[PDB]
């Protein structure tokens, strides 16, 4: 899909890249890592289309800002996975993106600040142990 890319881990490293870019790159069981490549309502439309995972990690490294519609869309993804016990983490948001999330009430509940990680690897380590 052009709107997201599934990422895997280069074995025994903290490097995460397109699963199809290199043969030995491998997804981590229990985690889905998607890099956002277009505004989130495109990826969200893909999500709806295909619809044992404990965590979904969204890599925001390509995202430069978010609009109000995008924030509402993301808040619904996080809510709906959370309602079945699956955490959605946001990896690599810039300070501007977090400002946009904040302005659009994504953190009305401050607990949602615990979904932010600087890197994909930090989010993978953060998924190991947490309130179930």
């Amino acid at each position: 899909s052009p709107s997201y890319t599934v990422l895997g881990q280069l074995p025994d490293t903290d490097v995460y890249i397109d699963i199809d870019a290199y043969e030995e790159v491998k997804e981590i069981p229990g985690i889905k890592i998607f890099q956002i490549n277009a505004p989130i309502y495109y990826a969200n439309s893909d999500l709806y289309s295909s619809a044992n995972i404990h965590t979904v990690i969204l890599d925001f490294t390509q995202v430069n800002f978010m609009d109000s519609v995008g924030v509402k869309t993301l808040a619904g993804i996080v809510k709906e996975y959370g309602d079945v016990g699956i955490y959605v983490y946001l990896a690599g948001c810039s300070a501007q993106v977090v400002n946009d999330l904040t302005s659009n009430r994504f953190f009305e509940n401050p607990a949602l600040k615990e979904l932010l990680f600087h890197s994909i690897h930090d989010a993978v380590l953060g998924s190991q142990v947490r309130e179930a």
